[PDB]
DNA sequence: TAACCGCCAAGGGGATTACTCCCTAGTCTCCAGGCACGTGTTTTTTTTTTTTTTTTTTTTTTTTTTTTTCCTTTTTTTTTTTTTTTT
């Protein structure tokens, strides 16, 4: 659980991995999902800002 | 009905004796295939690296702008105070 709680502090996007359950029935949004896309801190926010 | 026996007749060829002769038994003497020893070169086995297709993973999906709506927990177990009954 150490090990579950670390890779969703990294990475929630991993297949074959449990989701991480946030208390308003989403995903957890780890740092992975803050760099990595359109919206992201690199697209939406050094690139695009 | 001709096997078998008795009787008679005839002849054919194996046994016997002698002479010969010739092929093998025996004995040297030279030499060469038959055999004991060593080994091989194909045959099978095992690794080794690649090949080729299948499967899985991962990442992606034009940009900008303006309005609402709903939600931003919830049941479920444990605790703690309160109230009632009894001696």
């Amino acid at each position: 659980m150490l090990q579950f709680h670390v890779a969703t502090l990294v990475d929630n996007d991993m297949p074959g991995m449990p989701r991480a359950m946030q208390k308003s029935g989403k995903p957890l949004k780890a740092i992975k999902a803050r760099l990595k896309g359109k919206e992201g801190r690199i697209r939406g926010n050094l690139m695009g800002k």
